[PDB]
């Protein structure tokens, strides 16, 4: 029920309606489940000439999708290996300033903890993928999608430093 949004440019990055766990480091984890819904194509809010919506006569088009991405229309975008270093570097520094203006005591704990997680993320930045909200900003809240140690549990992480809690 809790709603967490970013102030830099995340806009509703995740919520507790699913489940959130903060790792000893400084990030939250919102688990997502798969649900089957009847979708008949969308392609943005308008962008098609003429169609029939028939395809076959033995299946309409049921597609399972995460409940967090569907409710928050999460939008995953492609990225570059070297481009990732520039986004995490200029983004980490951006937060460093937000602490100095708000809480300067979070500058050191945030640097050491965030530095450790970044080192374990580069080991497989591809397996963590890179998501982005409708804001379309490579310097806003960045969420990564990774499967637990099992693989049957899809979960994403949201930097707690750039995540606030909102009560209904």
């Amino acid at each position: 029920m809790l709603l967490y949004k970013d102030v830099i440019s995340g806009d509703e990055l995740v919520s507790d309606a699913y489940d959130l766990k903060e790792v000893d480091d400084i990030v939250y984890e919102a688990d997502c489940q798969m649900v089957t819904v009847k979708q008949g194509g969308d392609v943005d809010i308008g962008a098609n000439p003429s169609a029939e919506d028939a395809e076959e006569n033995a299946e309409e088009g049921t597609e399972t999708v995460n409940n967090l991405v569907y409710s928050f229309r999460l939008s995953p975008t492609s990225f570059d290996k070297k481009s990732y270093m520039s986004y995490i570097k200029g983004y980490m520094k951006a937060i460093k300033a937000r602490l100095q203006e708000s809480n300067p005591e979070r500058v050191p704990v945030f640097e050491k903890n965030a530095i450790g997680f970044v080192k374990k993320i580069l080991a497989n930045f591809k397996d963590y993928d890179f998501y982005i909200g409708e804001s379309m900003d490579p310097d806003a809240m960045v969420v990564l999608m990774n499967y637990r140690e099992d693989g049957i549990t899809p979960y994403m992480i949201f930097f707690k430093d750039g995540l606030v809690s909102e009560k209904f």
